[PDB]
């Protein structure tokens, strides 16, 4: 609904920065509403969903096991590793790492998982192979969050990310067991509460992944819908703002409040 575009452009104004937005019908793939849908924005942590999608594709192909245990050390820990920092002694399994990477947005977990698939080049090759010729991961945590103006490294476009999430959550790309596992990790959450979830009505479903990087970058990707089932995909990214995290979170929550109201 155009009233949501009023809020999205108001958010750009309030934040003094670019906001990218897209609302997609999950079943049909139809773009219902958009703003700067084909401009690039840093993915930040939202890439972790794509990463675990690739991991699950490997699991399906018999090239990985969710129960495989990965051992790491203090040497491996990067900034923001709330879960991995507690398991240095006995390690964590692949399943546990994706749960950490998605529900807590653990950065070290993402790096360990990236290593299992062959690094950024392989995640990018996975995306290209699934029809996403835009989204690219080029670096590891923490550098991938640099958000350098006009830099195409580690970026996606709202339309591309929305289309990719749709394929991951509904396409024959993954087995049903794997699709649901990805959805289960996205439904769980300990960090995106101030975002779309703060505007979600009781009874509604939401599977999401947020992100925050340098230079004011902030974003979220999500599949949500009434009556416990997802029916639309929403992608929101912003970069360039000097606003506080609370201010950026509120704008994303208000964009969510609008799209829900006009559903
Ligand atoms: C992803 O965008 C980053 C990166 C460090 O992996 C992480 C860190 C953060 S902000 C720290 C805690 N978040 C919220 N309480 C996020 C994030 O999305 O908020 N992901
Ligand atoms: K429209
Ligand atoms: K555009
Ligand atoms: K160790
Ligand atoms: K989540
Ligand atoms: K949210």
């Amino acid at each position: 609904h155009p009233e949501t575009l009023v809020k999205v452009k108001d958010a750009e104004d309030q934040l003094g920065a670019r906001v990218g937005y897209i609302e997609l019908d999950l079943n049909s793939g139809k773009i219902l509403e958009s703003f700067r849908p084909e401009e690039r924005f840093p993915m930040m942590s939202t890439f972790k969903v794509l990463l675990c999608g690739a991991v699950l594709s490997r699991v399906d192909a018999g090239q990985e096991q969710l129960g495989r245990r990965i051992h790491y050390s203090q040497n491996d820990l990067v900034e923001y590793s709330p879960v991995t920092e507690k398991h240095l002694t006995d390690g964590m399994t692949v399943r546990e790492l994706c749960s950490a990477a998605i529900t807590m947005s653990d950065a070290t977990a993402a790096n360990l998982l990236l290593t299992t698939i062959g690094g950024p080049k392989e995640l990018t090759a996975f995306l290209h192979n699934m029809g996403d010729h835009v989204t690219r991961l080029d670096r590891w945590e923490p550098e991938l969050n640099e958000a350098i103006p006009n830099d195409e490294r580690d970026t996606t476009m709202p339309a591309a990310m929305a289309t990719t999430l749709r394929k991951l959550l509904t396409g024959e790309l993954l087995t049903l067991a794997s699709r649901q596992q990805l959805i289960d990790w996205m439904e769980a959450d300990k960090v995106a509460g101030p975002l779309l979830r703060s505007a979600l009505p009781a009874g509604w479903f939401i599977a999401d992944k947020s992100g925050a990087g340098e230079r004011g970058s902030r974003g979220i990707i999500a599949a949500l819908g009434p009556d416990g089932k997802p029916s639309r995909i929403v992608v929101i990214y912003t970069t360039g703002s000097q606003a506080t995290m609370d201010e950026r979170n509120r704008q994303i929550a208000e964009i969510g409040a609008s799209l829900i109201k006009h559903w």
